[PDB]
């Protein structure tokens, strides 16, 4: 299938080259799959998720995304015109509030209700997470994604925006999870994205246009943007069959375009999600 004037983030990942705007992907579209945003929350009435979206937890007195960065990222991991993974299912968990933060504590107790909760859901072609938060290093933050991931999750955390090295903020610094780095339109790796060891892949991060809370739409930038790219890439491998959860990290990274982004600090990889789609 072919999707024109398509947000460039998601031309890009069916590319392999910049500038182009069209995106390639098999039809089935992370149909059977199901992605897990932990963030402000999704505004499921939202037209472009198709009812295929639902809040599932909160934390806070309403489950309703007030902020809007949650939607964003959903919409990059699943809405019909923004998202990489058109037919997947999502759900939605409340742990920050509506200015965007929240304690660890409460991403802690996100992260173990998605391990628990998919055995809830029916997602018979396997289950991601998307994690477009973080903050300071902590053992207990990671320890809680790499139980996400164990449970058979694949998990995707924002490598963070602070131009640094990502082995300092949590989960990003959780080796077992897959850290995403951004990257812009001209495959410059994005000026505030973090870097290092760590990070495992880039995706698409400056001037990401998705949905927003009151059925709307705009284009923002993050490693928060980069990350869903990845997390709805997972889903649609997975429902190709190509990987599990276990194993898609892994894979993104064996299949990614290599070599092709700038400014990206010696040592840090030089990998950018690809899909591999050959019409
Ligand atoms: C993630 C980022 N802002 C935070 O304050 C960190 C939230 C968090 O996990 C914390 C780590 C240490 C204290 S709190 C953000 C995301 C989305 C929208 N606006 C901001």
């Amino acid at each position: 299938a072919a999707q024109t004037n398509a947000p460039w983030g998601l031309a890009r990942i069916s590319s392999t080259s910049p500038g182009t705007s069209t995106y390639y992907y098999d039809e089935s579209a992370g149909q059977g799959s199901c992605v897990y945003v932990i963030d402000t929350g999704i505004e499921a009435s939202h037209p472009e998720f198709e009812g295929r979206a639902q809040m599932v937890k909160t934390y806070y007195y309403s489950s309703r995304d007030g902020n809007g960065h949650g939607t964003h990222c959903a919409g990059t991991v699943g809405s019909r015109t923004y998202g990489v993974a058109k037919k997947t299912q999502l759900f939605g968990v409340k742990v920050l509030d509506d200015n965007g933060s929240g304690q660890y504590s409460t991403i802690i107790a996100g992260m173990d209700f998605v391990a628990s909760d998919k055995n809830n859901r029916n997602c018979p072609k396997g289950v991601v997470a998307s994690l477009s938060l973080g903050g300071g290093y902590s053992s207990s933050v990671n320890s809680a994604a790499a139980r996400l991931q164990s449970s058979g999750v694949m998990v995707a955390v924002a490598a963070g925006n602070n131009n640094a090295d990502a082995r300092n903020y949590s989960p990003a610094s959780e080796p077992s999870v897959c850290t995403v780095g951004a990257s812009d339109r001209y495959d410059r790796r994005s000026s505030f994205s973090n870097y290092g060891s760590v990070l495992d892949i880039f995706g698409p991060g400056t001037d990401i246009l998705s949905t927003w809370i009151g059925g709307s739409t705009r284009s923002i930038s993050g490693t928060s943007m980069a990350t869903p790219h990845v997390a709805g890439l997972a889903a649609y491998l997975m429902t190709l069959g190509k990987t599990t959860a276990a194993s898609a990290c892994r894979y993104i990274a064996d299949t990614a375009n290599k070599g092709d982004l700038s400014n990206i600090p010696f040592g840090t990889v030089n990998l950018l999600a690809y899909n591999n789609y050959q019409a």
